[PDB]
């Protein structure tokens, strides 16, 4: 049966993720871009502009935390929509883990919009930890062969790039760059932690390579007073959401790519990471052209 | 492994659902009122009814209401979503049952039905509605949904009897919501009798007419390209909707009767509901403790 290789390139914005994936594809391989047209027009109007303005208004004291949250949560649902439909429509074609007959290079995974940016916004004070856990409860079941490439880039180098790689409506917010950089750092650790045998419930009280300390994983973000019962423990609803988070991330295959290099450098470095990656079979022989066409339609309609 | 029967009592509010289910080897996962009012946010139900009210009075714009409405529906469905998420792994294949779980509403209530009704009320974008649909969890085996039957004036009488803290009798929402659950029941029959929305979509320009299914709501101008074409993103979310709903097992309960009769009728529908196997020996006790803990923490 034919196999498929799926690779999601994720991480904080401003590292050169979209460039190098395109470079990679410029070499039976399809790119699924960020759905900017959905973000700027189809799902709502100028969602990215809406996000950075809200935070700024909040930061300026022009709106309250409750107003920012209402707006952020809503904006986050719009941001993740194309990721979620694509994942759900793709799911029945993914077979068991197995050159690839088709390689799909995605620009971000559903968790970017359902976990990472919400978690970072929570840290920024524009989202509640309860809403983040709601998003987490809705993260779609992790398909076999979910390979995630996260990016690394020194912060000073990132700050300079960030001034550069702005979006229309995006504002230079270093506090946010730091929050999102931290959130993704916690993400990589959580996967290792979970794969090294870590159980958040067993270590809750404590709040490649060896197993990380729970305090160096995403679980640590949820030590908020809002989620704690009068008896000091997490309410079970929130505890159950942490169970889903651990369940979703434990099966992902996470790789780190050094972006502190030239565009062709990142491309060849990614081209090299891509071999130790899990492929999977497809559910029907004709899943390949189907998948191929989904990606192309997605690209053609929402890419921009 | 032992067997389980999951039964989700759903439909518009104000029909007497919670009351008749309480009158029923069987656990009851109640309505998460504590989560709505305290745990996830403060007085979510009040927040919802008040926003619609300000919208209605022109005190706020449709976009302001949509942001609030969307944000709140996330708070409303959280308990259903995690429960489903944590439950999924124990549900085995379809097959007296070792355990009977009676849920007060299914995830689709907060991820499809209320959002759709709110769009019908002008307080939620259809793009938001389709984002929630896209997030509807895969439909596990043995998902039996009991929906209700009750004449409007009789429902109004009941609606009046029990409104949750913060509610405002809104006959236009009663109508929008009864419309949605009516279309829902029609959509399931449609999907089961072989209906293809992609194939029947043009008619909007033995089975229910697509114009009488949930698909008709998404012939919304915001979802269409300049030439009238539905954008693919939205068409794919309709594919998910079709996929999620088709495998559901729907049962209708006539509420136009007494609580014990409603209770009797419900227990009666049980004979045709689909049971499933659990995945582990220990699935039953674990499922039991979840349902009991949920009840304990979130039922007020
Ligand atoms: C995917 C995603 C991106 N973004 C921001 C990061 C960049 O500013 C820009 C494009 O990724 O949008 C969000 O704010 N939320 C999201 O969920
Ligand atoms: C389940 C649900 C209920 N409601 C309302 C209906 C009733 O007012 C109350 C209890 O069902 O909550 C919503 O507004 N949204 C939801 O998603």
């Amino acid at each position: 049966m034919p196999t498929l290789l799926r690779v999601y390139i994720d991480g904080p914005h401003g590292m050169g993720k979209t460039t190098t994936t395109q470079l990679l594809v410029a070499l039976d391989i399809v790119y699924v871009p960020e759905p900017m047209t959905y973000w700027r027009v189809l799902g709502a109007s100028e969602t990215i502009a809406n996000i950075y303005t809200t935070q700024h208004r909040l930061d300026q004291g022009e709106i309250s935390a409750g107003d920012a949250a209402v707006v952020m949560t809503s904006a986050q649902i719009t941001m993740g929509m194309p990721y979620a439909v694509t994942d759900a429509v793709l799911a029945p074609h993914i077979g068991g883990e197995a050159p690839p007959a088709l390689t799909l290079i995605f620009d971000r995974h559903p968790i970017a919009a359902l976990l990472c940016y919400p978690a970072a916004r929570y840290l920024m004070g524009s989202m509640t930890p309860q809403a983040v856990l709601a998003f987490v409860a809705l993260i779609p079941p992790t398909l076999p062969g979910t390979n995630i490439v996260l990016g690394a880039l020194p912060e000073d180098r990132h700050i300079d790039r960030l001034a550069k790689r702005q979006r229309p409506g995006e504002r230079l917010d270093l506090a946010m760059l730091a929050a999102i950089r931290r959130v993704y750092g916690l993400l990589a650790n959580t996967v290792r932690y979970l794969q090294c045998g870590g159980s958040w419930r067993e270590d809750w009280g404590q709040l490649a390579g060896p197993r990380p300390h729970i305090g160096d994983t995403l679980f640590t973000l949820f030590r908020a007073p809002e989620l704690l019962a009068p008896n000091g423990d997490l309410y079970n609803v929130f505890a159950w959401a942490l169970d889903v988070l651990a369940k979703r991330l434990r099966s992902m295959h996470v790789f780190i790519l050094d972006y502190d290099q030239s565009p062709a450098g990142c491309r060849d470095a990614l081209l090299q990471l891509t071999s130790g990656m899990v492929q999977t079979h497809v559910t029907t022989p004709g899943s390949i052209p189907t998948i191929c066409d989904l990606a192309r339609t997605f690209a053609r309609e929402m890419g921009e």
